[PDB]
């Protein structure tokens, strides 16, 4: 049974925004604060928190305030989904006679 | 702005199933459309932005539109999911 259509909806949603992409690339290298984060780009701080929401919401990433401070760190079973849905299709595939 | 349009149209349940079918080989439009309960021109839409993100192919003789499924936007996909998992081995 494939997994439900609403769970992998958001989780590639996220990955088609190359801000978000590059998020991900970072956290990747370990943890970080939404400020650090937020160097590369030239975006005012609000629409940036709209790619942090975003990414915490498709559960790519946690994040947690204290202070004025929000660290964020990479999750993994976003990649164990989309590795899963390709590996599937990729199996059809292989297996045609 | 290519992985974006790949990923874009991963993000459409009728597109996923869509990609799933033609995985198995090609179709025509009138094949793919048959297990969807949806306006044809609503479909054709989903068809359309398949082929202009790259995921498929189509040729049209006749009255006959016929759909391939492309092998770059998987390679490009698994690209990507390689880059991240050598990110995080690196020490
Ligand atoms: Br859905
Ligand atoms: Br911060
Ligand atoms: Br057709």
């Amino acid at each position: 049974m494939a997994q439900y259509p609403e769970q992998l909806n958001g989780i590639f949603q996220a990955l088609a925004d190359p801000t978000r992409r590059a998020v991900l690339g970072r956290l990747s290298r370990g943890p970080a604060t939404v400020s650090e984060l937020a160097k590369p780009f030239d975006m005012a701080l609000p629409s940036f928190m709209k790619h942090i929401h975003f990414l915490e919401d498709s559960g790519w990433i946690r994040t947690h305030k204290q202070g004025r401070v929000r660290t964020c760190a990479i999750e993994k079973e976003p990649f164990t989904a989309v590795e899963a849905w390709l590996a599937e299709q990729q199996e059809l595939w292989e297996s045609r006679t």
